[PDB]
């Protein structure tokens, strides 16, 4: 599958070179990418079905079962909501070390572990343990602004992570306020660490 | 590059995971066609947002991007020329390709580094336009959505140069008082106004 790290640095390395940019200022760049990269602000946001028909979608979506969405948090939604997030779910690779999200970033999504290790560090002190099955997140996403990160969340292992965008997550929730509501009094049960700043 | 080929890929890439069943492939890669524009799979990350501001100087007094070439941006600041520079993207656009479909929700600002291409409302030519020329509307700093009242064509193939709306909305807040010279001066820039 696609890894959001390795579209990144090639999409960095095209920049140089259609640039004409010289080596040093390069090297600074590759070593500035790799320093201060997170999943978190490197994610997917374009929707490549967005403009297709309903029916093609809901054709679509039938042959979608993601793990995600297999949570008791979604258990009471309508089949129109879970067929409409089953679309805009993405997935990428992370490798060991790497910075799923960085303390005190914007959150830009949640995350669902589907396997690999990772690890929760709150300054320099390891908070949790995350593995499969594992949803990463806040509490509050449907209000809503901007939520600030609590902790850094870094991979352990090779991990392959899902994920909803908190945009579209929250465009989908309004075109089902009775689920919502219900999300809202749900996501905490199925929340193993929550980024909430307090 | 050309974002219709990346996005194909995309397309096709998530069919072969999901190993979805022939037809249904089919009826997807002709639907992405029959829909595709350009302003519609248009890349929208900031590849060098995070990067800090020495080397964010360093990189753009290494750019000499022609849309900001225009009149339009002649009373602009060297920081906010140096902060437009970073978030303008390039895409290659093929002869018969839209770059805008009428109807859809405008998504950036347009500007063609070379080719030609054809407004085109109900079969019928608007405008032909060239190298040089500025494609989008008006109300830029208005948060509200902006419904293209046209088709847009390349005739031959396009290099183009485009700003996101968002991106531009974001730097325009951080100079204001340039903002209001942007907005009263793009029309003397504006080949073709895309607002309804």
């Amino acid at each position: 599958r696609r890894s959001l790290y390795h579209t990144r640095t090639k999409d960095l390395k095209d920049f140089i070179r259609v640039h004409r940019l010289p080596k040093a200022l390069a090297q600074r760049m590759l070593e500035c990418f790799q320093t201060t990269w997170s999943v978190n602000n490197g994610i997917d946001v374009s929707e490549l079905l967005k403009d297709f028909p309903d029916e093609l979608r809901a054709d679509i979506a039938m042959h979608l079962n993601k793990e995600l969405l297999q949570l008791p948090l979604f258990e009471s939604a309508s089949r129109g909501c879970l067929r409409s997030l089953s679309l805009i779910i993405k997935t990428s690779f992370c490798a060991p070390g790497e910075f799923l999200i960085r303390q005190g970033d914007a959150l830009q999504a949640i995350y669902f572990v589907c396997s690999g290790s990772m690890e929760v560090l709150k300054d320099n002190t390891v908070l949790a343990i995350l593995g499969k099955g594992d949803l990463i997140g806040s509490d509050s996403l449907t209000k809503e602004q901007v939520i600030k990160t609590n902790a850094n969340v870094k991979a352990l292992t090779y991990c392959d992570l899902q994920y909803i965008s908190l945009k579209g997550l929250r465009e989908v929730l309004r075109l089902y306020p009775e689920y919502a509501q219900k999300f809202v009094s749900e996501i905490q049960h199925d929340l193993t660490y929550n980024l909430r700043e307090g």
